[PDB]
């Protein structure tokens, strides 16, 4: 079956959320698009990007280095479409701002706007974790910006509960 997402909670007509590891979701669902929480040089050294790359047995990193050689780095707020490998048909590498490294939080709207070029996506919560954005703010920007169908996988039950409670206020 195609895009067989299971156990998500529907927040709006186009945003769904689950307490799950995005890697495990991608292996099970094999969505049309999986979003990577990338950096501008597509160096998948840890966190979500390192976990997605390891699940491809480093094929994503080799492909990413070849893309950077020919095209140069992305911009913060920008994206590129590369292979999904064994995880999806495509991987949309999206650069959210890293607030802990001084980048502008307003670029989070530009980052989520990349999602609107794809009908259905499996994605992480952009700029959360060690990128330093307030995760409740990142969910509000996602809900206000994305118009296509997005399935958010958040791998932390404590944060999942805080995000759902924050949305349902
Ligand atoms: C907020 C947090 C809960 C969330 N984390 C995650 N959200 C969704 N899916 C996730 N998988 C993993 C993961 C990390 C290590 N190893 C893994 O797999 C190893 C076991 N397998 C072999 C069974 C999976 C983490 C993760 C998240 C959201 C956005 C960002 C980050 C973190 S960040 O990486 O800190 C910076 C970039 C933006």
């Amino acid at each position: 079956e195609v895009n067989s997402f299971s156990g998500y909670l529907k927040l709006t007509d186009n945003v769904y959320i689950k307490n799950a590891d995005i890697v495990e979701e991608a292996k099970k669902v094999k969505p049309t698009v999986v979003v990577n929480a990338a950096n501008v040089y597509l160096k998948h050294g840890g966190g979500v990007a390192g976990a997605l790359n390891k699940a491809t047995n480093n094929a994503m990193q080799v492909e990413s280095d070849d893309y950077i050689a020919t095209n140069g780095p992305l911009k913060v707020g920008g994206s590129c479409v590369l292979s999904g490998h064994n995880l999806a048909k495509h991987c949309l590498h999206v650069v959210g701002p890293n607030v802990n490294k001084g980048e502008d939080i307003q670029l989070l709207k530009s980052a989520y706007e990349n999602f609107n070029q794809h009908e259905v996506l499996l994605a992480p919560l952009l700029s959360a974790g060690i990128f330093g954005a307030d995760p409740i703010h990142s969910l509000r920007v996602c809900v206000d910006t994305v118009r296509t169908n997005v399935y958010l996988a958040v791998f932390d039950k404590n944060l999942y509960d805080k995000l759902v409670s924050s949305f349902l206020e």
